[PDB]
């Protein structure tokens, strides 16, 4: 069978806390008053969502409401206690409310809300929001929760008021040391190379992966970095950049049982030196610390990966205020 593996931090978070805490099928939900909101506008949509600009007519403050259709309830219960456990954490989404509506029984969450910004941005830019991200994720990891569905969608930027929020928390989960998680989280291109060799006994550490998937996309201004087409070709496409050597010593280290699948795909590739994704384009956005920063967070060993708080500590971050 597989090595098991824990956290290197905050592995113990949920253990010392009681069962109210991380037993979200036991929370007890509480509707508010879906009069007290007017819908103004569509934002946009998912297979199971659809999001709406508001306002609350009882203080004529402007919220976003997101409706979801109830197809897991468990799901829509673990959302609900993760955003409540979080709210007030630097850069985390307020849950500000949460109705249903009287007919349908739809419910739908309420946040607060953000003026998202859809070339322009600096190497300063890059390195100011990417340490908002990490404040963001210190925080959940901290409080015993991986994120498990970091990418670009799901990080809002308010750019004129320098305003960063970490939505969508439908996919986060409370951590457990020695638990074995479903794989089939996260959007295919921040998947990290756990998730795609079925390695269940998965921590924070996927979301520094899913980090580093968007650091180096903005960085080199290829969106996405790591271009897969279903989930053994992610693999393929991680391996083409790390090459195939430290992804089979991975696999070995934790003894993992590789799909036979990877044999006919998967080749031999060599290590690329991360200076070959430079050129003209990006190259004002790309600097020595910013690969060193890179290397550290896109390893195939997930405990060999900064931490979020190791991460704020590199010297690519030495040009922000803490
Ligand atoms: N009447 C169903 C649509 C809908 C859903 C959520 C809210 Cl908060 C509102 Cl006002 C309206
Ligand atoms: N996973 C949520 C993706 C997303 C982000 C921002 C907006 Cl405004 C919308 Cl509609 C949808
Ligand atoms: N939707 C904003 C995506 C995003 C994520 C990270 C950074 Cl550093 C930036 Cl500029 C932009
Ligand atoms: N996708 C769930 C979280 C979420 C989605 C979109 C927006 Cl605009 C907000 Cl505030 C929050
Ligand atoms: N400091 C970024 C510009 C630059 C110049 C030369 C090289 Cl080889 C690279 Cl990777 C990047
Ligand atoms: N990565 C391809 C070769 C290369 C390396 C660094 C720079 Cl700055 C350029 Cl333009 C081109």
């Amino acid at each position: 069978g597989p090595v098991p593996s824990r956290a290197r931090v905050y592995t113990d978070v949920n253990t010392h806390r009681p069962s109210e805490y991380w037993d979200y099928e036991s929370h007890v939900v509480e509707w508010g008053n879906q009069d007290d909101y007017q819908l103004v506008r569509k934002l946009g949509r998912g297979k199971y969502s659809e999001v709406f600009e508001a306002i609350n007519i009882t203080n004529n403050e402007k919220v976003v409401v997101k409706i979801l259709k109830p197809v897991k309830k468990k799901k829509i219960k673990r959302e609900i206690k993760i955003l409540e456990n979080l709210r007030g954490g630097p850069n985390i989404i307020t849950l500000a409310d949460i109705v249903k509506d009287p007919v349908s029984r739809t419910p739908a969450l309420v946040f607060e809300h953000v003026n998202n910004t859809d070339q322009t941005l600096t190497d300063y830019d890059i390195r100011f929001y990417m340490y908002e991200i990490l404040k963001a994720l210190d925080y959940c990891h901290s409080m015993g929760i991986m994120h498990r569905d970091v990418k670009p969608h799901n990080v809002m930027i308010d750019h004129e008021h320098r305003k960063l929020r970490l939505i969508d928390w439908g996919l986060a989960e409370f951590y457990h040391p020695g638990q074995e998680y479903n794989v089939r989280v996260a959007s295919r291109y921040f998947k990290g190379p756990e998730l795609l060799v079925d390695y269940q006994m998965y921590d924070y550490s996927l979301d520094m992966w899913s980090l580093g998937c968007m650091l180096a996309s903005m960085i080199f201004r290829k969106e996405p970095f790591f271009h897969g087409h279903d989930n053994y070709d992610q693999l393929v496409r991680i391996a083409k950049v790390l090459g195939t050597e430290d992804l089979y010593d991975y696999i070995d280290k934790y003894n993992i049982e590789l799909d036979p699948r990877f044999n006919d795909i998967l080749g031999r590739h060599s290590r690329k030196r991360w200076e070959r994704f430079v050129h003209s384009e990006n190259q004002h956005l790309v600097s020595p610390e910013a690969l060193d920063f890179l290397d550290k967070l896109l390893r195939y060993d997930h405990q060999s990966r900064l931490t979020a708080r190791e991460a704020m500590e590199h010297p690519y971050f030495y040009t922000v205020v803490k």
